[PDB]
């Protein structure tokens, strides 16, 4: 029955340290703090993978996070099904994301590059539009 | 422990899903159940996918066979694999690379673009107009 704090920033634009401080201020009793620097899209985050594996191994009673999108950009519902099945609770301290603009744009750009690759392989009329879109998002 | 075929199409645009099921069955001769969904890999409310996920989590599943990874989900395939590993379950994809129809990818991108533009508008970001313009280009 570990109580865990998970904190994530896409980059330190100090922001991560401050997110941790806020969590620990809000949740005074906790066992472990896991952090990652990287995107919520990034499925290779070591902190996130450690945390997921711990939930699945029934070590975790509660994961506390500052905002809905600290854990993932997509698939929150899956993590919710996982937690519920392993008697783990996900607690998000604030109801609305406070996502920096650069994080959203960064994430969109990652996705668009991904899709252009998927569209390019087939040679879809749509490759160029998606490619242009990614470019425009960097301007 | 159950061997399950999972098949999905974003729409029947009639025999599309039936042919996916049939393809699966020709590759896996011994299976316990076939679970299907019509909807997007982005749709986290798919009844079939949710039944499946709960079964894996309840230790009912030995193996899930699907045509390729994006049949299961558009994002988070890696989370599913972690889940399966902890629950003595293996996901088998008959092909490593997705063979998604063009229409499906464009539709998924349009859904994703709508979601981001909503958030950009919410924070009054000047990128909103670029994102709207992209969704429009993809609808053309």
């Amino acid at each position: 029955a570990k109580v865990i704090l998970y904190a994530r920033v896409s980059s330190n634009t100090d922001d991560l340290a401050n997110q941790v401080k806020y969590l620990e201020e809000q949740v005074k009793e906790y066992d472990l703090v896991i952090t990652d620097i990287g995107s919520g899209l990034n499925m290779k985050r070591k902190g996130f993978l450690k945390l997921l594996r711990m939930i699945l191994n029934n070590e975790v009673s509660r994961v506390i996070t500052a905002y809905p999108d600290r854990l993932v950009r997509f698939g929150f519902e899956i993590l919710e099904e996982v937690c519920k099945a392993h008697n783990c609770e996900i607690v998000v301290l604030n109801q609305e994301d406070k996502t920096p603009e650069e994080e959203l744009v960064e994430d969109l750009a990652t996705i668009l590059v991904s899709f252009s690759g998927k569209l390019h392989g087939m040679r879809s009329q749509k490759y160029e539009k998606v490619k242009k879109c990614a470019e425009e998002l960097k301007n």
